[PDB]
């Protein structure tokens, strides 16, 4: 089965999202989610010696400006292994450009990592880890050649609002 | 393809069964199959610094008092990876009361582990091991503020009862 | 959906092919895609402390000698999980005779990362690391009293020249 297509986006869209990981924290293999089989596949090796500084994956039924779904972050202090559910609290979304595409990011905690409970905006995490997540991505397709663009950070109801429409996009783009 | 609903219970029931294991010894993430996709889950993160110490999951195409499959436990010296199949063999139970609802647990090896070849009932295990794993279950949900109760420790053939027992309760719920 | 009857061989065969892995490197267990569920089983654990020396997988929609798909071997640097696809270039082949069946395998490495961009051919791996890849074949079963013989390394050509007949076999096979 497909979960990019066949799994909602969420169980409480959006206070409460689905996402479906595709990197776990600490790697430098760029993993995604093959869209046509469900596998998981190896895009690329990062060129740089970087690892994911958060579990990283989609949203399902979600599509973006770059032509994938939407991208999400998830903080999780044991990392899950790759195609693992995580039911998710957007907190704040990173404002990116990448290669000339809107490419914003969902930050979000896990619901049920207690933790996390007080998380839940933007404030509420280190200064010093919104840089290390903007700096990965300012920095990670260098070698590649590809021109990224870290705007700032948006805050959770900036993201839930694109939560919505990259929701929206994904009824548009497959009918 | 769901392999809670479409593999079968074992190749040799009840003396061989397999295990599907959701969490890899080691990890303090629960893991779970959901069980109408087939995908993994993260049901929560356990709320204490404790570990899975052994790997655990379901039996398909069973059914249990909690309202789940039937849980197994696998002796594995390498930790598999979560939704591997393993032939696994019976060698005694775990008598668990979870929340007020019968929650007994198989404890099993792997057949195709030769470390294990001599294992064939409880007496095998040292004691020290089933403490460990009674201990886990008896503490593991205390700052969830749920009610867990270890009775003690089954032979081999009251596991393979038990596992009848539970591959007759998928039958009945969903046949 | 089952990968070994509907994932293509590869984009580009022969010159690009997919693996799907079913063993990270650094792995005693030997995990293996199961050709009729598709789902990931444990066929053993290695009888001895032995690790695959390679992502250890297979090609779709391939059929080999020994009525498996045609097995693969890909260089990683961080090893992927079990079921992850990856593009990847064979550089030649290990000819092994597994327990009376031809059971040859392709080495690969993969064409997303730049490391192995100059990585062509047999004469570019290392003497010592195709020498550990033999060696694991030559003994890994030795406890299981099961006899395999290592013969010999062929070329990315020779490689390339495998992989088609194991399509063919598989479209055989199967009345594909
Ligand atoms: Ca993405
Ligand atoms: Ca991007
Ligand atoms: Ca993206
Ligand atoms: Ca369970
Ligand atoms: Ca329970
Ligand atoms: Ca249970
Ligand atoms: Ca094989
Ligand atoms: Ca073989
Ligand atoms: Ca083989
Ligand atoms: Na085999």
């Amino acid at each position: 089965m497909n979960p990019f297509h066949e799994l909602e986006p969420g169980p409480e869209v959006p206070e409460v999202v689905y996402a479906l990981i595709e990197i776990p924290k600490g790697s430098r293999n760029k993993y995604e989610l093959d869209k046509k089989t469900g596998l998981l596949k190896l895009d690329r090796v990062l060129y740089s010696p970087f690892f994911y500084p958060v579990d990283y994956g989609i949203i399902p039924q979600t599509w973006y400006d770059d032509g994938d779904p939407f991208d999400i972050m998830v903080i999780m202090r044991e990392p899950v292994y790759p195609l693992t559910i995580i039911e998710a609290r957007p907190i704040g979304i990173m404002k990116m450009e990448d290669s000339g595409d809107k490419d914003w990011k969902v930050l979000a905690v896990p619901v049920e990592d207690p933790y996390f409970n007080d998380w839940k905006d933007i404030s509420d995490v280190p200064k010093a880890f919104l840089d290390e997540i903007a700096h990965f991505f300012q920095r990670y397709k260098e070698l590649q050649g590809k021109t990224t663009k870290i705007e700032g950070w948006g805050n959770a109801e900036e993201a839930k609002r694109e939560i919505l429409r990259a929701i929206e996009m994904y009824k548009e783009k497959f009918g």
